[PDB]
């Protein structure tokens, strides 16, 4: 299938990804307490959910939350702000918590399932979401004698996810913290703007682009 893209909400960011962030791709979010990356996932959550002259790809979504911060009533603010029903964008995400590291390499293994059954469907899955990639591993795994397998762990993870992306035609978006994936890095900016950049893209020139945080998730 064509590499579909899914807006980000910001002409600004849409315009560094190459149009917004691509099916059969893991684009890698990172970012310290409040960049800006999870109002990012919420965003996208909502934007897929769209036609394609609105820049999305008419479909549905997976969330799996490692931390507890996704918020159903940010998703009802940002789909109402965008002229959408709140209640109808909420059905089309599923989510998940993971527990811990196992769990959340479970929890993608057994996506598949989902995916699978909406796939020739009128909203078959177009966006999954890891938020966040790596609090889990980062919290088992310490010091260097877990080091090996955390990699491995986090490898086959990651894996994992570029086969949902590439075989059923689905955006993974992922966040992180300081190929495989694309990466962005979210900083604060001047008067509560954020910065994204865009780094060691191999087929998309290294840039900025600036945007905000409003009622509607992220936009220009
Ligand atoms: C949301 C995200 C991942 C999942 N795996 N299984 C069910 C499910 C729901």
């Amino acid at each position: 299938a064509t590499i579909g893209r899914i807006s980000t909400g910001s002409k600004s960011l849409d315009k560094l990804l190459g149009g917004g962030i691509e099916t059969q791709a893991i684009t890698e979010v990172f970012g310290e307490f409040g960049s800006g990356k999870t109002q990012l996932a919420h965003t996208l959550a909502v934007m897929v959910q769209l036609p394609p002259e609105e820049g999305g790809l008419n479909g549905s979504v997976m969330w799996i939350d490692t931390e507890n911060t996704f918020r159903p009533e940010r998703i009802r603010e940002i789909a109402q702000n965008r002229g959408l029903d709140p209640d109808e964008v909420l059905k089309h995400i599923a989510y998940a918590r993971a527990f811990n590291s196992n769990h959340q390499m479970l929890l993608v293994q057994q996506a598949e399932d989902m995916i699978k059954e909406l796939l020739n469907t009128d909203r078959p899955v177009k966006l999954l979401i890891v938020d966040s990639l790596t609090s889990h591993f980062r919290s088992e795994y310490i010091g260097r004698g877990a080091l090996a397998e955390r990699q491995q762990k986090l490898a086959k993870h990651l894996a994992d996810l570029h086969r949902l992306a590439n075989l059923y035609d689905i955006a993974v978006f992922v966040t992180n913290q300081v190929s495989a994936t694309l990466r962005v890095y979210l900083r604060k900016g001047k008067g509560g703007k954020r910065i994204a950049r865009l780094i060691d893209a191999p087929h998309l020139p290294e840039g900025e682009a600036v945007f905000s945080i409003t009622e509607k998730g992220i936009e220009d």
